[PDB]
């Protein structure tokens, strides 16, 4: 069904108990190094803080950071790559009490420990070398 | 004016004397590192070998390398940074007998020795996080 614009951007709040759901496909081949990034920003500005920074190179490494007061904190890098060559993927990020959990196609991948509450997230934008045919955040829990 | 699509890909022939000439815009602000990404290709499909790889990390380093039988070759890496924070750039890179040079608004700013001969490109490729508003190959040389 129809491509969302990339880069895409909505105002977004999460708090535990949120998922955040991404359904997109690679725009090339793993063999060309395309990327996918996913950045919980504090604010609406693309220049703001990120609680959450999620970095794919398709086929390489996933690395996971905070920019915090405008600099990057201590990476976390994982070769894990669940990702399939030329496959379209379902991304959710749920929000645990103490971490954000990654699935990918319905897979535990990643988790990344809370630096910043994630009732700062205030935007959330996907972008770099994707298509997006879905993206959800939830809103159902008090 | 009107905005190509992104990735960008046309047929191409090279030989010395050619010009490939790109107008475009970052998508975002240099603290979220967009990538510009350049390719020279021997075949239209895109897992092809790359004569001419130029891969730009913007506001950070600049990686050149070619592709070979599927492989990676020894990638130079330069930390000249002639493109400005929000603006569009103009980007010309001129086929010299000996390598490609790589113009960035007017300014002489990247070399690259021919590894492969310039008649084995058969496609070039723009993409990454940039908006393009022209794009030229010029084919006025015997
Ligand atoms: O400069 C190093 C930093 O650069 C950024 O682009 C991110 O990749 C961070 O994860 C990293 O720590
Ligand atoms: O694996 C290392 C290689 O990876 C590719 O993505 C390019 O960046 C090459 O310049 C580099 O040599």
């Amino acid at each position: 069904m129809s491509l969302l614009p990339v880069p895409y951007t909505e105002a977004a709040s999460l708090s535990t108990g949120s998922t955040v759901t991404i359904k997109g496909r690679p725009l090339v081949c793993f063999l060309n190094e395309p990327y996918l990034q996913v950045d919980f920003h504090t604010e609406m500005k693309e220049e703001s803080d990120i609680v959450f920074h999620f970095q794919v190179c398709f086929g390489r490494r996933v690395v996971m950071n905070s920019r915090e007061y405008g600099a990057w904190k201590q990476q976390v890098e994982s070769k894990n790559m669940p990702f399939q060559d030329g496959q379209e993927f379902e991304l959710s990020i749920s929000v645990l009490p103490d971490k954000y959990q990654v699935m990918v196609n319905g897979q535990s991948s990643y988790t990344f420990d809370h630096r910043i509450k994630p009732e700062a997230v205030k935007m959330v934008q996907v972008w770099r070398d994707i298509s997006l045919t879905k993206f959800n955040v939830s809103y159902l829990k008090r």
